[PDB]
């Protein structure tokens, strides 16, 4: 049973057993200078930005972006599950320009990305919304250990005892890294508020100037309501064994502020107190609504 196993520490970070088992393949991953790395803590907007990038790369052509599922168009690099997927191999076999997905904390990112000075788009999302999204994701995405109850999971998340480790360290270290490498550090909440502005930021970062009509096309097709229904983007093409959308759909709510629906007031206060301690010595700033 490849699913529901305990995570395995990889250089200090809990990862899926099969990622840990194939860690050398990941560590030695060969990046390319024109790779665009989409780097996120899980549930932070990876798919949204991946779709955007793929739409950009295909000039807003919806059909072209339906050539395959997002997880094939934008491979999850470190995700290696025997018999199921190998992000490294999928990427190795992908023509440039590659869009590369990762959730690795910065200290675990394969050094080739640094050596190739790749452009990286990091997406951060407020921790409270992340943990809620992650909770449901843990439930539906069977490669994860059992999340436990929301309460248990919340505690694991705060303790960083979740797949890919602590969100806090993830976002903070990636934020710090933006001083060393070309990281367009985006916030899920900003994409919610003004996706056009954020996509323009992506375009600028990518050094692409496209017609307003194409930008509007990209905006339309990267909206949650379009993506949710889009089988090439919404993970419903996943084997049910890997992702059971009947448990929780991948495209779950796609809002900011869902944490309000999940957190008890006590859990929220506790979370915030803990959060402040973990975050106050970082200049990184978020919105939760
Ligand atoms: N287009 C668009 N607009 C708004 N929100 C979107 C979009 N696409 C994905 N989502 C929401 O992002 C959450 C999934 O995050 P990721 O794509 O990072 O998940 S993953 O780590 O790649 O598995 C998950 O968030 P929650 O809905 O809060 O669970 C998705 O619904
Ligand atoms: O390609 N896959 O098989 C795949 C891709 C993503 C994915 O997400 S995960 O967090 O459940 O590993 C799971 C399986």
């Amino acid at each position: 049973d490849v699913f529901r196993r305990e995570l395995v520490d990889v250089e200090g970070i809990p990862l899926f057993w099969s990622i840990a088992e194939h860690w050398s393949q990941v560590e030695s991953f060969e990046a390319r200078p024109d790779d665009i790395l989409i780097s996120t803590y899980p549930k932070s907007g990876t798919t949204w930005v991946s779709e955007i990038l793929d739409l950009i790369y295909n000039n807003g052509d919806a059909e072209k972006c339906k050539r395959d599922a997002i997880y094939k168009r934008v491979p999850f690099m470190e995700l290696i599950i025997p018999g199921i997927t190998n992000g490294v191999e999928m990427l190795n076999n992908m023509p440039s320009p590659r869009i590369v997905k990762t959730h690795l904390p910065v200290q675990l990112l394969p050094s080739s990305f640094w050596k190739n000075d790749c452009k990286i788009i990091y997406v951060a999302r407020n921790a409270k919304d992340v943990v809620v999204s992650y909770y449901y994701f843990y439930q539906m995405a069977k490669i994860h250990p059992e999340p436990g109850t929301w309460e248990e999971f919340l505690e694991k998340f705060m303790a960083g005892q979740v797949s890919f480790g602590p969100w806090y360290d993830h976002v903070k270290s990636w934020w710090e890294k933006r001083k060393e490498y070309r990281i367009l550090y985006l916030f899920y909440e900003d994409m919610k508020e003004n996706p056009k502005c954020e996509i323009q930021k992506i375009l600028k970062f990518l050094e692409k100037d496209i017609p307003e009509e194409i930008l509007n096309k990209i905006l339309y097709h990267s909206s949650f309501s379009v993506m949710k229904e889009n089988p090439s983007a919404n993970y419903t093409t996943m084997m049910k064994e890997e992702m059971d959308h009947s448990v929780s759909p991948f495209m779950r709510k796609g809002i900011s502020g869902d944490w309000k629906n999940q957190f008890t007031v006590a859990q929220y206060e506790k979370f915030e107190e803990d959060y402040v301690k973990k975050m106050e010595d970082s200049t990184l700033k978020f919105r939760s609504e």
